[PDB]
């Protein structure tokens, strides 16, 4: 169930009756969209504010509930660059502190800076955990758990099984990024999708991948 829009620069297609995938082509990159008694959710909104103003819109027309709630997966101009127009609308950014600092750093408005390692939120009916496994792909990324349904998003930490090789690694840590893929082998054992943060939803098989792509 692929919906796009206007131009086909934003596209979403369902996970489930709650979840889906937005991706925007900026390179195609993903993030999810929950639908929840409460509002939409994004995990990650766009690479700037043109698109990510542009994926809200179509979020909110299409589900009729307002997104209420952004997650940040790390600091990078691509992740970071819709945080005016969030901030702007009164969503709420949430992001690691160590996100935050980042963003500010690099002359962004700041996100919440309220996550932490293991952060446990809900958002109506739909609980959402952030995890920060470590360094990776960049050293603030984090992964976001969705326990109803084992789905994992993981970001730029995880590669596709188009991506034959790491992409950018100007702020990567590759050494620690095995072992934090490592670490969501570990504390997510039993999943059923991934989404990278470009290409296609895959399982565990991801995470392998991008390990394999680590050596
Ligand atoms: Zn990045």
């Amino acid at each position: 169930t692929v919906i796009k829009n206007e131009t086909g620069t934003i596209s979403i297609s369902q996970l489930n009756k709650n979840v889906w995938v937005h991706t925007e082509l900026g390179v195609p990159s993903n993030g999810l969209v929950l639908n929840t008694s409460k509002g939409l959710v994004l995990v990650d909104s766009s690479w700037d504010d043109k698109l990510t103003k542009e994926l809200i819109e179509m979020v909110e027309k299409k589900f009729q509930k307002r997104v209420t709630d952004v997650i940040i997966t790390h600091a990078h101009a691509d992740h970071i660059g819709g945080i005016k127009t969030l901030k702007e609308r009164g969503i709420k950014a949430h992001s690691t502190a160590l996100t935050a600092e980042l963003a500010k750093k690099n002359g962004y408005e700041e996100p919440l800076g309220d996550l932490q390692t293991v952060t446990n939120l809900k958002f109506g009916n739909m609980k959402v955990e952030t995890f920060y496994p470590g360094k990776g792909h960049t050293e603030d990324n984090i992964v976001v758990w969705l326990p109803q349904y084992n789905i994992l998003v993981g970001g730029s930490l995880v590669k596709s099984t188009s991506a034959k090789d790491l992409g950018n690694v100007a702020d990567a840590y590759v050494n620690e990024w095995s072992t934090s893929i490592e670490n969501v082998l570990k504390r997510y054992r039993n999943i059923n999708a991934v989404v990278p943060g470009h290409g296609e939803v895959g399982d565990k098989g991801l995470l392998l991948h991008t390990l394999d792509l680590l050596k």
